[PDB]
C-alpha cells in the first residue's frame, strides 16, 4: 500500500510555498517542510519561511520546530520525522505535499532504501517543478534580499550574532546546523569589525570602511543565494537524468512581472493562468488514479 505524496521542487526563491498554499484551496492538503534551513524554529526572515497569515490556515510540519542548539537535523533524522507525517497526514486523508528545495532532504525521505552514511521509490510521487529562467531568478532573488533587509533582517542578525561562536570566520559549506543559513556568515565579517550597537561618535575617518563592509556582505549575500540558485537548478536537472517525471512549471514571466513594486494584479493573474492552473490539472489527475 504506497502512499501518495505530492512534491513540489525548484530552486530558491521559485514560489513553491506560494503554489502548495493556492492547491491547497482546491485540494484538501498539509505541508511538510524540505527546506533544510527552514526547519529550525529562527530567522524566520533570513530564511524566508513563509509567513504564517499567508499559509491560510494550511497546516504545516518540519516547519521552524527544530531547536538549532540542539545540532544539525541530518537528512536521516529528517527521512525519520518526515516519513511520520506523510503517515499520519494521509491518515487524516489530507494530501501530504513536500515543500522545499534541500535536494539532500527530499531524497533521503524519498528512497527505498537510505545510505545513511552515502558520503526506487518509497512513495508514489508527483513532482512539480517550479522553473524560472536563471537571469529572471537572479534578479527576483537579488530583490528579495532587499526586501529582506527592509523587513529588518539586519536587526535579527544583529540579535542572533554571538562573539560565543567559533564559526565568524568560516563559509556556510561547513558551518554547522542554523548557522550555515546565506546571510550569517556574510553578516558575521561585518559584525566582526562592527559590534551590534557600537557607534563611531565623533571623528572617525572609519565611517567609509562600515559603508564599504555592510556593502560587501550585501553583495555577497545576493551572490551566495544566486550561486546556490544555480548548484540547486544542476541538481535538480541530475534528478531529470535518473529518470523522475517532473512537471516542469514556467513560473518566468511571473517573476518578471513580479519585479516591478506593482507585483500583485498584474503577477498574479499570470501565475494562476501559467503556473496554478496547470499544477490544479496534474495534481487532479494524480489524486485519481
Ligand atoms: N531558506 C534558506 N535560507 C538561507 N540559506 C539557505 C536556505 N536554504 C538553503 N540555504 C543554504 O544552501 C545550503 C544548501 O541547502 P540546500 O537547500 O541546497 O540542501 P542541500 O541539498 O543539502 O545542499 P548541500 O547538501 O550541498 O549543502 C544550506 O547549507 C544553506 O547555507
Amino acid at each position: 500500500r504506497k502512499e501518495k505524496l505530492l512534491v513540489l521542487m525548484g530552486a530558491t526563491g521559485t514560489g513553491k510555498s506560494r503554489l502548495s498554499i493556492d492547491l491547497a484551496a482546491h485540494f484538501p492538503l498539509e505541508v511538510i517542510n524540505s527546506d533544510k534551513m527552514q526547519v529550525y524554529k529562527g530567522l524566520d526572515i533570513t530564511t524566508n519561511k513563509i509567513s504564517v497569515p499567508d499559509r491560510g490556515g494550511v497546516p504545516h510540519h518540519l516547519l521552524g520546530e527544530v531547536d538549532p542548539a540542539r545540532g544539525e537535523l541530518t537528512p536521516a533524522d529528517f527521512r525519520s520525522l518526515a516519513g511520520k507525517a506523510v503517515s499520519e497526514i494521509t491518515g487524516r486523508r489530507k494530501l501530504p505535499v513536500l515543500v522545499g528545495g534541500s535536494n539532500s532532504f527530499i531524497h533521503a525521505l524519498l528512497v527505498d532504501r537510505f545510505d545513511s552514511s552515502g558520503p526506487e521509490l518509497r512513495y508514489d510521487c508527483c513532482f512539480l517543478w517550479v522553473d524560472v529562467s536563471v537571469k529572471v531568478l537572479t534578479d527576483y532573488l537579488a530583490k528579495r534580499v532587499d526586501d529582506m533587509l527592509e523587513l529588518g533582517m539586519f536587526d535579527e542578525l544583529a540579535e542572533f550574532y554571538s562573539p560565543e561562536d567559533e564559526d565568524h570566520d568560516e563559509d556556510s559549506a561547513t558551518r554547522t546546523g542554523l548557522r550555515k543559513a546565506i546571510g550569517v556568515p556574510e553578516f558575521d565579517r561585518y559584525f566582526e569589525k562592527f559590534r551590534p550597537g557600537d557607534v563611531e561618535g565623533e571623528d572617525p575617518g572609519r565611517d567609509r570602511v562600515r559603508r564599504g563592509a555592510f556593502e560587501e556582505a550585501v553583495r555577497a549575500i545576493k551572490e551566495n543565494t544566486c550561486h546556490l540558485a544555480k548548484r540547486q537548478i544542476g541538481k535538480i536537472l541530475r534528478l531529470k537524468g535518473a529518470g523522475w517525471d517532473l512537471r516542469r512549471l514556467d513560473a518566468t514571466e511571473s517573476f518578471r512581472a513580479a519585479m516591478t513594486s506593482d507585483s500583485g494584479e498584474k503577477c498574479t493573474e499570470i501565475w494562476e493562468k501559467q503556473v496554478l492552473e496547470p499544477s490544479v490539472k496534474i495534481v487532479s489527475r494524480f489524486l485519481d488514479e
